[PDB]
């Protein structure tokens, strides 16, 4: 069952922090790790891995870590690192961060990633808040008769705060795949005519899991390269956790502000 | 084996309902469940739980029955309830209840469902016959070299004697999806680029199932919502179950009208 | 560990026809059985299920034998039929016959399949090179970290060798869907509109797993029918050999040709 699952994680949680219950949760994706400092002081730090239901994370560029941090007047956990289906585990372990998130009070999440960009005024290194997603896996981590509705699955309120932060700040529609192969230049021009700016491997899973969990979700992608075909350069992961490395320090100071405003 | 199995139930319905054959199967879908009053006085009715290879539909709105009803010259099976990919099951499971219906004799699968719709000219609370489907599940309900062909999957003539019955019933496109989560805006939009009219999270195997088995299948979706993104107001479950309650009796009377047509 | 089976796989090749490396690969798909003669005079004939990890192939039209053959300058691995997805196996399997392949020594991939034409100047018993494809089957053959490009996956320089062979041949998109029902009219609509020329049940994992192991990939499409819904008749897997037996003597030519100029 999920959901004990996730109340033992929160006890865990509660127990380890010193901190009965905590207000958001953030998930550092691929080439957000270096972003972790800029967050604020950690009053607790300990290993994914320790924590009941949690997976250990695997991917280049995930460290595995747990922190809880305070920012503004929140206590945040922060999840440094996350897994991925593509990795072979059911989802009901892929969004069980998410959940154990929510269970230790959580009603935010800030979910990040690294993704290709699909879209002609996008850049690498610029971070793009997501205002849609287009679930392609053909899968939900959801099981039963769970009719959760997805209409502002990316809060219109947290988008809106995140541009008081800085106004400046794109918007567009992540397309999430199975992975891990990266997709072939037709599919991206396929993803185009579909009406994806973004493309990437995880999150839609996690962002489905917490609306159905009573959470509001705020997307946030780091273009870490152009979509496959674009510029015809092959991607590499290596790559993209170098690009991503690059704008570490404005993506620190940005969640380290927008969450603050929450 | 999914033949045997559906012998193995065929001849339960047989012994259970006191008849030898029926003619046609109608499986009431999400908000059909009070429509049966209307096609007509039961001869039999009994727990699909207790019928071989039957998984319990869990499903709110439906009641998980069988009913044997005499419909102008026909006897016919009533599946009240049906179960679906997102309650975990194997496909087998999902289309045994028409393959158990093929075996009883019937030679006409009438699927009905509701669904969310996507075209401007669709309306809550309009029944809308079903033209053709896209499978956007990444699955089959057939294994192996099974290449049934889906050309004329929801056969034509059927579409015909319908709109004999109420010349203003319109068609439309299915987009069959894994569920259960609703789908989000963006999601919509992209069915609509597909070609889809309509979208729901059941189905399609079924129609397949019953085309592979050599049935005729008449799809009825129940417009029970207008898309996600298209009002802006959230989807619910329950407040699909509540349109299909208000349009229940004009559908139970029409499903009666047509099949008499058969 | 798919490698160690590949590798294992080789050793078993490598004794049984007294090569010890071969340099190309060539998976003979549904119709392509009777263009084998063309390719030259086999020095070694022996069934698949024979080979540590080869699923024995069960789809009508593939023979499940692999023959050692020489062609120019070049000892070729002929892989006789090939297994899919839809037969239920984990796509380890479905895989395994290009890795062995790779293990084996061979670099180049020449993967044939029969296809369902959906553009208009496309003709039924058309050879039709692959310049591109759309995995629409929601798995990849690739797990955990395995961020493999996917830009050139159909190698523009192989294209440029068979068109020196045959400057007629066209080129276009292949779209790989799980199978094993045939499409419906409104999913061929669908597809054309994602950018698909070509349409079957193979392929792309196949082509993915090449490429994760650094072997080039010529594809090659035999349009056996024109897509459901171009012309009203169903289709049908007999019909599809049929078509491919009417143009074995031109494919097996093509082969043979494109194959020396490697
Ligand atoms: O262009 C892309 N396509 C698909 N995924 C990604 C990603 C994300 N980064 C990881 C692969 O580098 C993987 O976890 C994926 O979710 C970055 N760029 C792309
Ligand atoms: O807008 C919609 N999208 C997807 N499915 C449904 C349905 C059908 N009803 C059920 C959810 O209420 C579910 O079984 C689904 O197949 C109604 N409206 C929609
Ligand atoms: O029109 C088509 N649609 C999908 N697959 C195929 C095929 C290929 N042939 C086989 C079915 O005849 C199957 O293995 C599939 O990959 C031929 N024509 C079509």
């Amino acid at each position: 069952d999920p959901d004990e699952l996730a109340r033992r994680a929160a006890q865990v949680i509660a127990d380890r922090t010193g901190i009965g219950e905590h207000d958001v949760a953030v998930v550092l994706g691929s080439g957000w790790l270096p972003a972790v400092a800029a967050l604020g002081s950690p009053t607790t730090v300990l290993p994914q891995a320790e924590l009941p239901g949690f997976v250990p994370p695997t991917a280049a560029g995930h460290a595995g870590e747990l922190l809880s941090v305070p920012i503004g007047a929140h206590r945040v956990l922060v999840l440094a690192g996350r897994i991925h289906a593509y990795e072979g585990h059911d989802l009901r372990y892929v969004v069980h961060p998410v959940r154990a998130a929510r269970a230790a009070g959580a009603q935010i999440m800030v979910l990040t990633n690294a993704a290709g960009g699909l879209r002609a005024d996008l850049q690498v290194g610029q971070p793009v808040l997501i205002s849609d997603h287009l679930n392609l896996t053909a899968r939900s981590p959801l099981v039963g008769g769970e009719f959760v509705d997805l209409t502002d699955a990316y809060s219109p309120r947290l988008r809106e705060l995140a541009r008081q932060s800085d106004p400046q700040l794109a918007e567009g529609v992540y397309a999430g795949l199975p992975g891990p192969h990266y997709e072939t230049p037709a599919e991206i021009r396929m993803l185009q005519t579909l009406g994806a700016d973004l493309v990437g491997m995880s999150t839609v899973h996690e962002t489905i899991a917490a609306r159905a969990a009573g959470a509001e979700v705020l997307g946030v992608s780091l273009v870490t390269n152009l979509a496959a075909g674009i510029t015809g350069e092959p991607l590499s992961h290596a790559e993209v956790l170098a690009a991503g490395a690059a704008s570490a320090t404005r993506m620190g100071a940005l969640l380290a502000d927008v969450i603050a405003r929450f």
